[PDB]
């Protein structure tokens, strides 16, 4: 009927669904981020992992993309493991130079 009582409890159903949706998003990101850090501990040297942790503080979206890509590169076996801070700096300089030529 969409009388007042139905609108009230449909909108309550929406608040409950948004809360659940957002609680589930917060939980999934925390657990997946935990497992990505467990991979980064083994695939990066301590100094390289420290640099990526620092990048995540200042450029979180960039850092999340870079984590996913380093994890894929390591799984692929194409690159020697662990990735050193020197090697991570070369990857970052390559990204920087590739985006200057596309600026
Ligand atoms: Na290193």
């Amino acid at each position: 009927s969409y009388d007042d009582e139905e609108l009230e409890e449909l909108l309550r159903r929406k608040a409950a669904q948004e809360q659940k949706r957002i609680e589930e998003e917060r939980k999934r990101k925390a657990e997946l981020e935990s497992q990505k850090e467990s991979i980064l501990r083994v695939i990066l040297t301590p100094e390289a992992r420290q640099r990526l942790t620092n990048i995540k503080l200042v450029k979180p979206e960039f850092a999340e993309s870079l984590e996913n890509q380093l994890i894929a590169l390591a799984q692929s076996g194409r690159i020697k493991i662990p990735i050193t801070d020197e090697e991570l700096k070369q990857i970052l300089e390559q990204i920087s130079q590739q985006n200057r030529r596309d600026f």
